[PDB]
């Protein structure tokens, strides 16, 4: 029973969350992704977008476009490894939406402009079964972080599910097993060097609401606010107002890393720290939370999907020689391709669980 | 008496524009800007800006918000150098502008949104005298281009003038000394390496009309057309035809260089197109065409408000050892400063015309 | 019989050549790497930078560091799939190379310090057979172009060999069919966008014998001169004296692309030159020119192999009309990727000629 | 009393030095520059290194190149503002420089291969009087960091002293004022977004010693280590072995940010550091440490000779609402410009000492 999906918003996230399915050869087999909604439906567009990434490079599959009837004058249709995608037109109302009239049952929300619990809903009135934010949400929407909470998840109470932030799944594991491991964490604070994005300006301009954030993104590293640090307060609990951090937008298209300092509740040291980290990520993060002892840089870590892989060297390297409680761990991730794979985790997760109740 | 000026549109050209005349020394003696207008009238966020530029440093004059009542919430007054500007309200169609109303006559459209004659000429109606568009305009608009063609300007024939583009600006100048030492000029083919801009993406977005141009700006080599060789069709009647050019945008934000290869009409050299190059510099093209022998880089030219900079060097050293006709021109210019320069001294040169005719 | 193989000098270029090697499945089975000479002989160093690369990302191959004797205390030998390869010693002079006492025939010469053919000849005096200067050779060596001139390779003249540039690579083939289909070219221009390379400087350097060369890479537009254009020259006998061009580092790490402007010799069209360069491609210089007809930049063709892939819609795009004589050809190429994988093939051409004639 | 000086390496920290003296109108009246030492004496060439700088533009004095005699056939003389400056040959051994002949009594070791205590010793041997090392020095030389501790300067204990890093001159006084202010520092850790440097590479290249460093600048996020830490434990004799920090080198050419994450001593508030860093930036730390309160970016430090200035909003926004112990500080620097000017500063500080001292 391939899982009927529906992506609301075909941009950057949109396209990058697809191609993860795809690349992870799920379409067509496990998921069905019946359509893809946006202000156009020029499915030529959208197939160049997709054969050619600046940082991703060419896909592993084949796409073409094509016509839903020999009469349209532009391609409607999207068509990967055989399997056909309809290319929807956008609605200024998600309940306005086909979805019912189309038999998806798990919308992908990905506009960026649904991020309100209420506002997400309208994708279950328009004949929606469950909707995944593919970003941080407001309005009480249940956040989850495979390989962190996702057990946290009701098939009957949980309707409108927040993937969280790229940055925030690069932290949460961290801290989940710093948690875990019985390390403990009276306060922490955590930077991450964040690669630029969409939000940006190649030069100075508009940007009301965050000054800085307008001026030109590749040749600034510019200061950020981000809640990637209190979110994680939602995916764990106990370290809700004890954890915050903030960001720096530095020249660079893709690939971030977190950088986070903080005071263990119980003496400890940076090597126990270490193989703790290392263990987990063999054990119970496999997949989700991975380690390097190589002397690597950003680029090392394109197309890599693991939502946060701690860089050892760095970090046993730039700590106290005999420190026992002030510590800084360094951890890695793709903000584009990792994030991008979570959220097709997240979607196959709660189909799996949602069909399991019945 | 002071030239009444409005700036339609506050973005990076109309701030520029505006700064070129503070930087001239001309605002409040020479030039009275009475007001801007933009979708926001925030002054404080205007004086930011202002004060702070990635590309070109900080201001050679001072630069304050204020309240124009102590009622107002926040501050829609700017003051440069005791000079008090006007922050007002946007409209969807210029007629509705209160141009009349303020006292304005000349007003510089750079919104991007009206560089058809048709639209542009709504300022008129509003209430304005002459106005000036900063980029290339429709509609039978007379475009000039200073040190070239001003002379064409007729006082009572044109009211909607564009000031070209900013690559215009910059072979304009070398073409018609070409043309004017009696070199002639065949047919000729002109490349721009420019600087990437406003109209680019950070990253791989959305771009309809221009594929290319969609594409991540600060790391990609994007190709793309450019009317800056009709255009000169425009302003030297001779070249009609006989000129086509095409750009390459380069991960550089501001500066970009000419590249321009043509068949001369009879023979001569390059020593002798050089030192043509370098007299007209020095005579009649001063302050418009300017030229170096020295070893520079793109970032050498950043606040040159030459619209056309020489390159004798490169040029020299990349030419054909006896050739007689077919030759390569290099020239540099600052995309964003100079263009500005230009704008100011079309609007002045405008002002003292209409005032002589009477 | 394995081609003995020994690379002297294992930077960029080196590395580039020996990935290229492997990557085609080459190593071992059809040639053996007896070795590569650096001032280093730190296998576990050359291994890390073999296994990631900032632009062509990881190999598809496994590479380990080992050690000649239990002895040693660093690695000293190189294990890729299985084959072995010894991490040789610099030499001033490359007569003290113990290339016979290794078996070496075939030297890779890419220091960079000898492409004087007097100088080159001294590792055939250290034992070697032939040698191939992996960039443009001064001294009378002679130089080849894959695709257009290898059959003038003469296993008993030729002992030392050029590969030529990068950028010959990818004008010559255009060039090459543009003469053979009787197009003509009267004279000829071109300007490269090219990518920065090792030679420049991060931030404002020392370079006497290149001053802008010197200056901040990533951030300038930096002229400079190239021999690419009178090498095609030596390639191509007719074209002697009547090409010429320049270059202009821009900020990209990788990938670069040729502004090929000329006069034909009889009345064509744009169009025609378009069909011939497509056929061109899918017949007698497959694998060694090709083209595109999608909107592409600069990112779409890193790891492509092809010495010059032409731009159809670029080109199609910027041309005048109805012209007949005077055009401008559009071709990209991967400055590094490309290049090596050509130094490949002229080994193994020579090598395949120099038994045959035996 | 014209403080006679030497420079002792001129490239880009040796440049930035001499221009600070330059810029800061020194030259000629307060500081003599007798002369500078390089590999080449080609004033031409220094002269065109000074007139252009990509990253803090022209000068705002004249620099010409002169010949000692009319025999010579290459200038080598440097005249600023009409001082002249005489260019002399490099020496391998610092005793071999005619320091007694030119009558220099300050030299500044800035070739960065003598920042050995007793290597920079030769240059009192070749007959100078105090040597200032421009970077961080080892074998027991006093490092000076000012507005921190000039003080503790002994005219006659100390003949070679240290101006520390870029960093440490960046770190040191928040420190300083943390310590004096009586906030307590139990122990910190400090993240430091650096813009790359000269010791980088522009494409992946070669460095035994930092294999990370040697990856292409300015495309990664290049983590490294950094003794700013541990040196500000030598100025700040109360924080050895409490401090120690890495860093993170970014694609930007300059200017640098600095992230401190340190615990304090006793019960206090974000808003109480705040204030305290204001005001001292106001009072004793006056030109050395100074703030900002507005949304700036690295850009907007371009030039800014303040050692450190400290971000009021950025950290603000980002601590924890009511913590009373685990705090965050960010400060700008202009690693090239501010070090600079301290090295002059350190120097007219030495002198004025020395002399009064008798
Ligand atoms: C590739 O094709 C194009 C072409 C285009 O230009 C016309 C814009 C975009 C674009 O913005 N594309 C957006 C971008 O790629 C991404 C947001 O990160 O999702 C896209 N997007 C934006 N709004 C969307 C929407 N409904 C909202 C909406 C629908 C109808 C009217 C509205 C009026 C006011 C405010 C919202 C309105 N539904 C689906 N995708 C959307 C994409
Ligand atoms: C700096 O402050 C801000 C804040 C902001 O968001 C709230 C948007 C902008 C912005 O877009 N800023 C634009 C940008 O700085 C510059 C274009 O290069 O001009 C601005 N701009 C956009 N439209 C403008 C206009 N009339 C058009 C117009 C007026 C009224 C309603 C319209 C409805 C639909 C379509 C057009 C409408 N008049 C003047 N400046 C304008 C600037
Ligand atoms: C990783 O290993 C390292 C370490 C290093 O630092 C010490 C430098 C390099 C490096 O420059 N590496 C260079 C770089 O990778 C590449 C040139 O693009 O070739 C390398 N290279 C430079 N000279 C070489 C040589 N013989 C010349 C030579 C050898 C011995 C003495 C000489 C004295 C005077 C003149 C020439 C001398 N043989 C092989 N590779 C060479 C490589
Ligand atoms: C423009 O002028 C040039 C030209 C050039 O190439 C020809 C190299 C440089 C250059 O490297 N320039 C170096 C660079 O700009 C900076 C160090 O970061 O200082 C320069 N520099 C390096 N060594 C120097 C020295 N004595 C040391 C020395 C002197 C003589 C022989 C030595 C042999 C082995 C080891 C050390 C040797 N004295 C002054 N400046 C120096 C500068």
């Amino acid at each position: 029973a391939p899982i009927k999906v529906g992506i609301n918003g075909f941009g950057r996230i949109g396209r990058m969350v697809f191609q993860a399915i795809c690349d992870q050869g799920l379409i067509g087999t496990e998921i069905d992704v019946v359509a893809v909604v946006d202000m156009s439906t020029n499915a030529e567009y959208f197939a160049y977008q997709m054969k050619h990434d600046t940082v991703h490079g060419r896909p592993k599959y084949t796409v073409e476009a094509v016509k839903s009837s020999p009469s349209v004058e532009t391609a409607d249709v999207l068509v990967v490894n055989g399997h056909r995608i309809k290319c929807v037109k956008a609605q200024r109302n998600p309940a306005d939406l086909p979805w019912g009239k189309l038999g998806v049952d798990y919308v992908i929300e990905s506009t960026g402009l649904f991020t309100d619990k209420l506002k997400a809903e309208g994708h279950i009135k328009g004949g929606a079964k469950k909707v995944v934010i593919s970003a941080p949400a407001s309005g009480g929407a249940k956040t989850i972080v495979m390989g962190v909470n996702q057990h946290e998840y009701s098939p009957a109470s949980h309707h409108v599910v927040s993937n969280a932030s790229c940055t925030t799944n690069c932290l949460a594991p961290i801290v989940h097993v710093l948690t875990k491991e019985n390390f403990g964490i009276e306060t922490g604070l955590m930077t991450t060097i964040h690669s630029y994005t969409a939000t940006q300006k190649t030069v100075d301009g508009v940007s009301l609401k965050d000054w800085r954030g307008g001026r030109a993104a590749a040749v600034n590293i510019i200061p950020s606010t981000t809640g990637a640090a209190k979110a994680v307060g939602m995916v764990i609990p106990s370290t809700k107002g004890k954890l915050t951090g903030m960001s720096f937008r530095v020249p660079t298209p893709d690939v971030s890393v977190v950088d986070l300092t903080f005071r263990a509740t119980r003496d400890t040291s940076i090597q126990e720290i270490d193989k703790a980290i290392k263990k987990a990520a063999q054990t119970y993060m496999k997949g989700i939370l991975g380690f390097t002892d190589e002397e690597l840089v950003s680029a090392d870590f394109i197309n890599d999907n693991r939502s946060s892989v701690y860089d050892s060297k760095a970090t046993l390297q730039n700590n106290l020689p005999g420190e026992k409680r002030f510590f800084k761990v360094v951890s890695w991730y793709d903000n584009e391709w990792a994030y991008s794979h979570r959220v097709v985790d997240l979607v196959r997760y709660m189909a799996a669980k949602d069909a399991a109740s019945s």
